[PDB]
């Protein structure tokens, strides 16, 4: 389909031997058509949060910002 | 069990919107496991679904479309 970042994430850490990423829920927020969940994860020394309509979706834009964070790119 | 096709119709007609509009983007794949590919726009957002039949990919792409518009899964 498209590329996971949760599995990206977790495969890079697998690959440097590394703690696998923790991921915590943060917030689930606002009304109705509104509802959102904020999402943290934390991997490598760095931590991002992300947000999204669902808890997967917003744990994915979370892994997405922390991958950034650690130089990996987009993806 | 909900039909997301259904559901999503149902909320545009009760908002007095237009009505979704399906796209067929790709079929791709191998042997039998078939891949569809299909798009939906409505009520302003869109959003692409997968499946191994159109009307499973149908569904999906309703389904995500649903999630965006935040009237929740299923």
């Amino acid at each position: 389909g498209m590329v996971n970042p949760i599995s990206r994430l977790m495969q890079i850490q697998q690959a440097r031997k590394e703690k696998e990423p923790v991921y915590t829920l943060v917030e689930e927020r606002g009304v109705a058509r509104r509802r959102e969940f904020i999402m943290e994860v934390s991997a490598s020394g760095k931590s991002a949060t992300g947000i999204g309509p669902t808890k997967k979706l917003a744990k994915k834009e979370a892994a997405e910002n922390l991958l950034v964070m650690l130089g990996y790119g987009r993806s």
